[PDB]
Protein backbone atom coordinates (compact mmCIF):
# COMPACT_ATOMS: atom_id res chain seq x y z
CA UNK A 1 0.00 0.00 0.00
CA UNK A 2 0.86 3.69 0.07
CA UNK A 3 -0.23 6.95 1.60
CA UNK A 4 -1.40 10.31 0.24
CA UNK A 5 1.99 11.89 1.09
CA UNK A 6 3.78 9.12 -0.79
CA UNK A 7 1.48 9.54 -3.80
CA UNK A 8 2.24 13.30 -3.87
CA UNK A 9 6.00 12.57 -3.68
CA UNK A 10 5.74 9.91 -6.36
CA UNK A 11 3.83 12.26 -8.69
CA UNK A 12 6.68 14.81 -8.33
CA UNK A 13 9.47 12.25 -8.81
CA UNK A 14 7.79 10.86 -11.90
CA UNK A 15 6.40 14.02 -13.59
CA UNK A 16 8.31 17.10 -12.40
CA UNK A 17 11.66 18.23 -13.84
CA UNK A 18 14.62 17.35 -11.68
CA UNK A 19 16.33 20.39 -10.36
CA UNK A 20 13.49 22.71 -11.28
CA UNK A 21 11.88 24.05 -8.04
CA UNK A 22 9.05 25.78 -9.93
CA UNK A 23 8.18 22.55 -11.75
CA UNK A 24 8.08 20.67 -8.39
CA UNK A 25 5.62 23.21 -6.98
CA UNK A 26 3.43 23.07 -10.03
CA UNK A 27 3.36 19.28 -10.01
CA UNK A 28 2.27 19.25 -6.32
CA UNK A 29 -0.37 21.87 -6.94
CA UNK A 30 -1.73 20.03 -9.99
CA UNK A 31 -1.88 16.71 -8.13
CA UNK A 32 -3.70 18.33 -5.20
CA UNK A 33 -6.21 20.20 -7.39
CA UNK A 34 -6.98 17.21 -9.63
CA UNK A 35 -6.54 14.11 -7.46
CA UNK A 36 -6.24 14.60 -3.70
CA UNK A 37 -6.40 17.68 -1.55
CA UNK A 38 -3.49 18.16 0.89
CA UNK A 39 -2.49 20.83 3.37
CA UNK A 40 0.34 22.46 1.42
CA UNK A 41 0.25 26.29 1.63
CA UNK A 42 -0.53 26.18 -2.04
CA UNK A 43 -0.30 28.58 -4.91
CA UNK A 44 -2.52 31.49 -3.89
CA UNK A 45 -1.17 31.79 -0.36
CA UNK A 46 2.24 30.74 -1.60
CA UNK A 47 2.38 33.90 -3.72
CA UNK A 48 1.97 35.87 -0.50
CA UNK A 49 4.73 33.84 1.23
CA UNK A 50 6.97 34.57 -1.81
CA UNK A 51 6.18 38.30 -1.51
CA UNK A 52 7.06 38.37 2.18
CA UNK A 53 10.39 36.66 1.54
CA UNK A 54 11.16 39.07 -1.28
CA UNK A 55 10.32 42.06 0.91
CA UNK A 56 12.46 40.89 3.87
CA UNK A 57 15.36 38.94 2.30
CA UNK A 58 15.81 36.78 5.43
CA UNK A 59 19.25 35.21 6.00
CA UNK A 60 18.00 32.73 8.62
CA UNK A 61 14.45 31.49 8.06
CA UNK A 62 12.73 29.00 10.37
CA UNK A 63 9.76 26.90 9.24
CA UNK A 64 7.51 25.09 11.71
CA UNK A 65 5.73 22.26 9.93
CA UNK A 66 7.29 20.78 6.74
CA UNK A 67 4.84 18.06 5.66
CA UNK A 68 5.92 17.05 2.14
CA UNK A 69 8.32 19.95 1.57
CA UNK A 70 6.17 22.22 -0.63
CA UNK A 71 6.78 25.37 1.41
CA UNK A 72 10.42 24.48 2.05
CA UNK A 73 11.03 24.31 -1.71
CA UNK A 74 8.94 27.44 -2.31
CA UNK A 75 10.84 29.51 0.22
CA UNK A 76 14.27 28.10 -0.40
CA UNK A 77 14.12 28.99 -4.10
CA UNK A 78 13.94 32.69 -3.22
CA UNK A 79 16.82 32.78 -0.69
CA UNK A 80 20.22 34.27 -1.50
CA UNK A 81 23.51 32.47 -1.50
CA UNK A 82 24.48 31.77 2.12
CA UNK A 83 20.93 32.16 3.46
CA UNK A 84 19.44 29.21 5.13
CA UNK A 85 16.14 27.63 5.89
CA UNK A 86 15.82 25.50 9.03
CA UNK A 87 12.63 23.45 8.88
CA UNK A 88 11.29 21.53 11.86
CA UNK A 89 8.96 18.53 11.29
CA UNK A 90 7.66 16.28 14.06
CA UNK A 91 6.73 13.30 11.88
CA UNK A 92 9.83 11.36 10.79
CA UNK A 93 8.17 10.00 7.62
CA UNK A 94 7.10 13.48 6.52
CA UNK A 95 10.60 14.64 7.28
CA UNK A 96 12.00 11.92 4.97
CA UNK A 97 9.55 13.00 2.22
CA UNK A 98 10.55 16.67 2.71
CA UNK A 99 14.24 15.86 2.32
CA UNK A 100 13.53 13.80 -0.83
CA UNK A 101 11.42 16.70 -2.25
CA UNK A 102 14.05 19.36 -1.37
CA UNK A 103 16.81 17.33 -2.91
CA UNK A 104 14.81 16.65 -6.11
CA UNK A 105 13.99 20.38 -6.42
CA UNK A 106 17.72 21.25 -6.31
CA UNK A 107 17.36 23.07 -2.94
CA UNK A 108 19.42 20.81 -0.67
CA UNK A 109 22.19 23.31 -0.15
CA UNK A 110 19.73 25.82 1.36
CA UNK A 111 17.83 23.63 3.84
CA UNK A 112 18.49 22.14 7.27
CA UNK A 113 15.83 19.68 8.21
CA UNK A 114 15.29 18.91 11.86
CA UNK A 115 13.17 16.01 13.04
CA UNK A 116 11.29 16.77 16.22
CA UNK A 117 8.61 18.91 17.80
CA UNK A 118 9.01 22.65 17.47
CA UNK A 119 8.64 23.10 21.22
CA UNK A 120 11.57 20.69 21.85
CA UNK A 121 13.81 22.13 19.14
CA UNK A 122 13.27 25.85 19.67
CA UNK A 123 15.05 25.90 23.07
CA UNK A 124 18.04 24.16 21.37
CA UNK A 125 18.37 26.36 18.30
CA UNK A 126 21.17 28.58 19.67
CA UNK A 127 23.21 25.77 21.18
CA UNK A 128 22.71 22.98 18.60
CA UNK A 129 21.95 24.77 15.30
CA UNK A 130 24.21 27.79 15.67
CA UNK A 131 21.40 30.28 15.54
CA UNK A 132 21.83 33.73 17.07
CA UNK A 133 18.51 35.38 16.05
CA UNK A 134 16.02 34.54 13.37
CA UNK A 135 15.08 36.88 10.51
CA UNK A 136 11.77 35.19 9.68
CA UNK A 137 9.56 32.35 10.90
CA UNK A 138 6.82 30.60 8.90
CA UNK A 139 4.26 29.01 11.23
CA UNK A 140 2.27 26.22 9.58
CA UNK A 141 2.15 23.43 12.14
CA UNK A 142 -0.81 22.37 14.33
CA UNK A 143 -2.56 25.63 15.17
CA UNK A 144 -2.62 25.11 18.92
CA UNK A 145 1.16 25.49 18.89
CA UNK A 146 1.24 28.90 17.22
CA UNK A 147 0.81 30.95 20.41
CA UNK A 148 2.98 28.85 22.73
CA UNK A 149 5.78 28.55 20.18
CA UNK A 150 5.67 32.34 19.57
CA UNK A 151 6.11 32.89 23.33
CA UNK A 152 8.95 30.32 23.35
CA UNK A 153 10.73 32.00 20.47
CA UNK A 154 10.57 35.35 22.26
CA UNK A 155 11.57 34.00 25.64
CA UNK A 156 14.51 32.07 24.19
CA UNK A 157 15.94 35.31 22.76
CA UNK A 158 15.48 34.23 19.13
CA UNK A 159 13.53 37.26 17.97
CA UNK A 160 15.08 40.65 17.16
CA UNK A 161 13.44 43.91 16.21
CA UNK A 162 12.21 43.42 12.64
CA UNK A 163 12.00 39.60 12.82
CA UNK A 164 8.97 38.59 10.72
CA UNK A 165 6.46 35.92 11.81
CA UNK A 166 4.24 34.73 9.03
CA UNK A 167 1.38 32.44 10.12
CA UNK A 168 -0.73 30.32 7.77
CA UNK A 169 -4.40 29.48 8.35
CA UNK A 170 -5.31 32.28 10.65
CA UNK A 171 -8.89 32.12 9.34
CA UNK A 172 -9.31 28.42 8.44
CA UNK A 173 -8.82 26.33 10.45
CA UNK A 174 -7.98 29.45 12.46
CA UNK A 175 -5.46 30.59 15.06
CA UNK A 176 -7.47 33.03 17.17
CA UNK A 177 -5.41 32.95 20.38
CA UNK A 178 -2.23 33.58 18.38
CA UNK A 179 -3.96 36.45 16.58
CA UNK A 180 -5.27 38.03 19.74
CA UNK A 181 -1.78 37.93 21.24
CA UNK A 182 0.19 39.43 18.40
CA UNK A 183 -2.43 42.00 17.50
CA UNK A 184 -3.06 43.10 21.05
CA UNK A 185 0.60 43.17 22.05
CA UNK A 186 2.61 46.29 21.55
CA UNK A 187 5.56 43.99 20.78
CA UNK A 188 4.20 43.02 17.34
CA UNK A 189 3.10 45.08 14.35
CA UNK A 190 0.58 43.03 12.40
CA UNK A 191 -0.84 42.92 8.88
CA UNK A 192 -3.54 40.53 7.65
CA UNK A 193 -3.35 39.12 4.14
CA UNK A 194 -6.65 37.59 3.14
CA UNK A 195 -6.62 34.91 0.42
CA UNK A 196 -8.02 31.38 -0.07
CA UNK A 197 -7.47 28.03 1.49
CA UNK A 198 -5.13 25.92 -0.68
CA UNK A 199 -6.91 24.38 -3.68
CA UNK A 200 -10.33 25.70 -2.59
CA UNK A 201 -12.61 28.79 -2.58
CA UNK A 202 -12.85 28.73 1.19
CA UNK A 203 -11.52 32.03 2.51
CA UNK A 204 -8.26 31.90 4.51
CA UNK A 205 -5.52 34.35 5.35
CA UNK A 206 -2.00 34.79 6.63
CA UNK A 207 -0.88 37.08 9.47
CA UNK A 208 2.45 38.90 9.22
CA UNK A 209 3.57 39.94 12.70
CA UNK A 210 6.85 41.97 12.84
CA UNK A 211 8.50 41.90 16.27
CA UNK A 212 9.11 45.35 17.72
CA UNK A 213 11.31 44.45 20.78
CA UNK A 214 10.28 43.38 24.30
C1 LIG B 1 0.15 22.18 7.36
S1 LIG B 1 1.36 20.86 7.18
C2 LIG B 1 2.79 21.82 6.72
C3 LIG B 1 2.68 22.28 5.27
C4 LIG B 1 3.94 22.98 4.78
N1 LIG B 1 4.30 24.21 5.57
C5 LIG B 1 3.74 23.38 3.32
O1 LIG B 1 3.13 24.44 3.11
O2 LIG B 1 4.14 22.64 2.42
C6 LIG B 1 1.66 20.74 9.02
C7 LIG B 1 2.77 19.86 9.62
O3 LIG B 1 3.24 20.24 10.91
C8 LIG B 1 3.71 19.02 11.52
N2 LIG B 1 3.66 19.29 12.94
C9 LIG B 1 2.55 19.29 13.78
N3 LIG B 1 2.93 19.70 15.02
C10 LIG B 1 4.28 19.97 14.96
C11 LIG B 1 5.20 20.46 15.91
N4 LIG B 1 4.85 20.72 17.19
N5 LIG B 1 6.47 20.67 15.53
C12 LIG B 1 6.87 20.36 14.21
N6 LIG B 1 5.99 19.90 13.26
C13 LIG B 1 4.72 19.72 13.65
C14 LIG B 1 2.78 17.93 11.00
O4 LIG B 1 3.36 16.63 11.20
C15 LIG B 1 2.55 18.35 9.56
O5 LIG B 1 3.55 17.81 8.72
O1 LIG C 1 -7.61 21.55 7.56
N1 LIG C 1 -7.10 22.30 6.78
O2 LIG C 1 -7.71 22.83 5.85
C1 LIG C 1 -5.75 22.69 7.01
C2 LIG C 1 -5.14 23.55 6.12
C3 LIG C 1 -3.82 23.97 6.35
O3 LIG C 1 -3.13 24.79 5.56
C4 LIG C 1 -3.09 23.48 7.49
O4 LIG C 1 -1.88 23.97 7.69
C5 LIG C 1 -3.78 22.59 8.41
N2 LIG C 1 -3.18 22.12 9.55
O5 LIG C 1 -2.02 22.28 9.76
O6 LIG C 1 -3.87 21.50 10.39
C6 LIG C 1 -5.08 22.21 8.11
MG1 LIG D 1 -1.40 25.56 6.42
Amino acid sequence: GDTKEQRILNHVLQHAEPGNAQSVLEAIDTYCEQKEWAMNVGDKKGKIVDAVIQEHQPSVLLELGAYCGYSAVRMARLLSPGARLITIEINPDCAAITQRMVDFAGMKDKVTLVVGASQDIIPQLKKKYDVDTLDMVFLDHWKDRYLPDTLLLEECGLLRKGTVLLADNVICPGAPDFLAHVRGSSCFECTHYQSFLEYREVVDGLEKAIYKGP
